[PDB]
């Protein structure tokens, strides 16, 4: 069973002996510090807060735990044990913590204060920064609803620009990151910070946490469809690819079905076995139950482009409106090989040069989207702000000469609406001037009990485009 | 609970209705495709199969939950119920599936068969592709034990050129990555994957997956020592850095303690504040306890050398009998930002060029060692290349004209050792004919038992560098 006493960097531990005499409050904020992503989606602290913070996270056999690990890890008995007990005797073991927090499914800009975090009991100083990597972890959500998001402006921007809407737009990039990730804890968080951007997913993970800590009025968050992989279209052998297809598309004859269709000879695939041999398969398919044919390897542009010239050629093309070409209803593309933000990018406006509307492909991401990330990205950091020793309060900060970009911020932070109706965030206690309106943070912890949250459609409304909302 | 017919990609619900009818085996296969990092460490399955696949994994509330999950996921009633209902009857709840892999710790040279899957039961063909989800997430563990280990061997390498031994190698890479990574799971697994190379660590959560799932002999497998972060040095004011600094190294008088000294300005810190002002603490201190100065910003060469140029003159340097420049025992250096396997060998190259023995440096890495590292590096994947239709087995496999380095291997595959000593994968059942010595690969998980387990003591005998061979 987890133990908060066990989940801190281990230096952390010895961290109570070093802070300066007679503290009693250390303040801490988080940022995606300013240094490609100039704003970010703030989601995935809820699940934090519920899974790992709240409630009685402190017991006598926990901190018996801990000290006897400790001892040997740091083979010194350094651990805070009489400072845990504290927290145990005093309190129910509840963490004597305030969060305040932007509320999620906001954008914000580089550079702001997402969320703060301090003491409520001058005894517990320490604590503050020992659950520093619990909430730093938030990182990752953050990072993942980001840059799904920056992919979705881009599919938006070149599907409204050739087909003139946006219908389908989320579902135009499928999370196929489930066997892609480290873990699967971290395959549930990352597809659900996926999912405040598209409904499409493979990942199943992420439903149930969505369900568990954010809550959604439909019944699934997501949705997928029938797909062949490899295994399902080469074990009918090397010589009966085509028996495989004509299996699979007859099984799943009135819903769309994706088949992988590179095994061998991806073109000759489409060209004879699809546009000839099976052909009659599928002109006969429904609007709601295409084929849509998975390319899955080669040059990801170079293959897409020529799978559609020749799909162009055996099937009905048509031009839209906006005099784009587009394939017949019951026939789609789905390419889920190499895609990540910038090949997304290279391929739409490949296409888009070529002619052919967006409205023919979809898009499918694995390590791209729930992997391919770090920290740095978006310079996701939590730092102290603000301590009071002695009963004085002092402003604090790192300022390394070497690099102004690790500067952090000073003093007690809020976020504010500026006359613009833009974000700024207010330090050294400026806030409490009152020149700038309301703090827009809220609390969302205090003492153990969650204080506020957000319905995922909350989350899903506060993180729609611009295009979108227009 | 974990439910396991939630956790494969949704796809793999509807494969049932997809192979050949009168298909009674699948066999399947992992490797780390052949397309830098010639050889893996292999890593992490016994995690796995102990927490997710051993036992009774099938209930009749897991297969109702999972029916009523897939219905509004699809929007269609596409579930092999029967499927699943099946092993829960015939096998209370456990899976029909043969698993056999390499000893964990078994360094495996790229292109090589890792693993097997296999339905025991004919009516589970399905199950074996069913699991790849669950099982192909070994390429973490195998990627960041491999990507540890060869970090270790530049270490090593400059280690042994600068001052004539190995001492100290394994406490060299200090595990910095808790914060990093995507998940408290992710950070259990990808910190034990390190203690297989290295005994240093911060990241806690993965001392108890190797104790629960693995073993060693002493206590613990990994340590840290105290150490500052930014918060603890800037409460103290920004004109009380020096105040900072003396209250910790007198705290922690005879451990060794790591204190971050770029707060402000890290030049200043070495110069002045260390190398002056409180110089008589650091020379008293014990060589069992050295002072260890951490910068962590700027160009990482520039900053270490600059920092070593600095209490080069300020402290007593001694040359080793390599020719190498050594710091006095009671002070060391540790470089913990921006070190991947990248920066680290510029690092120690320009050490060396510099002059400056490798003794006098460790360093620490977070996102670089745990969390910036993918499937695609060691091109985990997991194939099926042997199936039996109405009693005839057939080798498969994918071949796609535009990229023959995703070809994937035919038939039943064995592991084996070659004449010379090295490894060879034999395709198509050939390790049948007996020319090869034994298969390699031992049973590990047969119908919901793990039959085959490797203690960490084990599996870091079996990851041992040749150089300390
Ligand atoms: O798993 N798949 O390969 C998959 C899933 C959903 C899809 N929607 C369109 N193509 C798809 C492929
Ligand atoms: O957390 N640290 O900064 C840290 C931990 C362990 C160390 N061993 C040597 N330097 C260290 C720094």
């Amino acid at each position: 069973e987890f133990n908060i006493l066990l989940a801190t960097d281990s230096y952390k531990v010895t961290h109570y002996k070093q802070y300066p005499p007679n503290t009693s409050k250390v303040y801490s904020y988080f940022e995606c510090r300013e240094k490609k992503y100039e704003e970010t989606v703030f989601y995935g602290l809820q699940y934090i807060l519920n899974k790992y913070l709240k409630g009685k996270v402190v017991t006598k056999e926990k901190i018996q735990e801990a000290k006897d690990v400790y001892k040997e890890h740091f083979q010194d008995d350094v651990f805070n044990e009489k400072g845990w007990n504290y927290i145990l005797e005093k309190y129910d073991g509840h963490l004597p913590i305030e969060i305040k927090a932007v509320p999620e499914g906001f954008v914000i800009p580089r550079g702001n204060v997402l969320f703060t975090v301090e003491n409520t009991d001058p005894e517990c100083y320490w604590l503050t920064n020992w659950i520093e990597t619990i909430l730093v972890q938030s990182w990752y959500p953050i990072t993942v609803a980001t840059n799904s998001r920056e992919q979705k402006k881009i599919l938006a921007k070149y599907l409204l620009e050739t087909s003139g809407n946006l219908d389908g737009l989320e579902y135009k990039l499928h999370d196929f990151g489930y066997r892609g990730v480290s873990s699967q804890e971290t395959a549930g968080i990352g597809a659900s910070a996926h999912l405040v951007n598209f409904k499409g997913t493979d990942t199943v993970a992420g439903l149930a946490l969505i369900k568990k800590y954010y809550g959604t009025k439909d019944p699934v968050p997501g949705y997928s469809v029938p797909a062949a992989e490899h295994s399902t279209i080469t074990a009918w052998g090397k010589d009966h690819e085509k028996d495989a297809f004509e299996h699979i598309v007859t099984q799943f004859s009135s819903v769309p079905v994706s088949v992988v269709s590179d095994s061998y000879d991806i073109y000759n695939a489409c060209e004879k076995i699809w546009g000839e041999d099976l052909r009659h398969l599928i002109v006969s398919r429904s609007t709601q139950a295409p084929l849509i044919i998975r390319p899955d390897s080669g040059n990801p542009l170079d293959t897409v482009l020529k799978v559609l010239e020749i799909l162009g050629k055996k099937f009905p093309v048509t031009e839209n409106s906006k005099g784009y070409k587009l394939l017949p209803p019951y026939l789609r593309v789905i390419q889920g090989d190499g895609v990540d933000i910038n090949t997304l990018q290279e391929i739409v406006e490949g296409m888009k040069q070529k002619m052919w509307s967006i409205e023919n492909i979809a898009f499918g991401s694995g390590g791209g989207l729930l992997q391919k990330l770090t920290r740095d990205l978006l310079n996701c950091s939590f730092k102290c702000s603000y301590v009071v020793t002695n009963g004085l309060g002092i402003n604090v900060f790192k300022d390394p000469v070497a690099d102004p970009n690790k500067r952090s911020k000073k003093g007690r932070l809020s976020l504010h609406r500026t006359p613009a109706g833009n974000f700024v965030t207010l330090e050294e206690g400026k806030g409490d001037l009152e020149e700038y309106g309301q703090d827009l943070l809220h609390t969302v912890f205090k003492n153990g009990k969650v204080t506020k949250s957000y319905s995922f459609d909350e989350i899903r409304k506060n993180a729609q485009l611009n295009i979108e909302l227009e």
